[PDB]
């Protein structure tokens, strides 16, 4: 690009090649992130262009949408680090509990903001969501999914992380609510807790019965509807639900009974972000600044 000097690609993201870009009119470096294709959709155009108004501190700011030349680029704000990245890095030591919450109360803060305006993130995971120094993380993407459309790579090949999907939408539901990103939000809670992918499927049936073993194959009764979901087979095996506190030790009762409400099957009984923002467990919430290697 002539009006952004790459400084280097960051990786591969969903829709294309990112980079660290520097903006020649401002000097400001960004994420500048290219949308792989037959003209590009006005419609996205439009929708994308919304995402520039919102604005919340746990929000990655949407700088600019570009379309010229046929192409399309969206500028971001550019941060330090991702949780992903943070995650590994603090592997021998797991992060603090004190930091786990400041981040998870932040990310549902995040959250119910896109919420309230109607907007849905729908692919949630580590790698998207961005910390910096001062102790603050962003959810990077918001939006986007509903935008474009759902791809099975990324553009050239590349698996997709499957091991933050809602139930609904691996039982091929087409309606997606705010509860998707709940679901993922939670998965990626008990992750910083245990150091380790809560669900880590290969496949979408593989994902699926990760969850089964771990909460119980869903019926009627505890998910009214779910025998009548596109993918739903009545020859799913019967798994037993196992114990929360076998599954995110060594989190108190308050962080389980707040991930259980976060991991209900049934969409509608799910909790909310701005209800689990009231949730005890953050009663003692602080913002401690994370020991970034940069
Ligand atoms: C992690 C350091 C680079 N700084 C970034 N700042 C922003 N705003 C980023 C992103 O917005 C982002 C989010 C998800 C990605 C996934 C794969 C590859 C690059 C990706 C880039 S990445």
């Amino acid at each position: 690009m002539e009006n952004f000097q790459k400084v280097e690609k960051i990786g591969e993201g969903t829709y294309g090649v990112v980079y660290k870009a520097r903006n020649k009119l401002t000097g400001e470096v960004v994420a500048l992130k290219k949308i792989r294709t037959e003209g590009v959709p006005s419609t996205a155009i439009r929708e994308i262009s919304l995402l520039k108004e919102l604005n919340h501190p746990n929000i990655v700011k949407l700088l600019d949408v570009i379309h010229t030349e046929n192409k399309l680029y969206l500028v971001f704000e550019f941060l330090h680090q991702d949780l992903k990245k943070f995650m590994d890095a603090s592997a021998l030591t797991g992060i603090p509990l004190p930091l786990i919450k400041s981040y998870l109360f932040q990310l549902l803060q995040g959250l119910a903001f896109c919420h309230s305006h109607r907007v849905l993130h729908r692919d949630l995971k580590p790698q998207n969501l961005l910390i910096n120094t001062e102790g603050a993380i962003k959810l990077a993407d918001f939006g986007l999914a509903r935008a474009f459309g759902v791809p099975v790579r990324t553009y050239t090949h590349e698996v997709v992380t499957l091991w933050y999907r809602a139930p609904e939408i691996l039982l091929g539901c087409k309606y997606y609510s705010t509860a998707v990103d709940i679901w993922s939000l939670g998965c990626i809670f008990a992750e910083m807790v245990t150091r380790r992918a809560l669900f880590p499927g290969d496949s979408e049936i593989d994902q699926l019965f990760r969850i089964f073993r771990t909460l119980g194959t869903p019926d009627e009764v505890v998910w009214p509807g779910v025998t009548s979901m596109p993918d739903y087979k009545p020859s799913f095996p019967k798994w037993a639900r196992q114990d929360f506190s076998k599954v995110v030790p060594p989190l108190d009762e308050d962080g389980r009974s707040l991930l259980s409400q976060m991991l209900h099957y049934d969409p509608n009984k799910r909790i909310s972000a701005k209800a689990a923002l009231a949730h005890p467990f953050f009663q003692d919430v602080t913002k401690p600044v994370p020991h970034l290697r940069l």
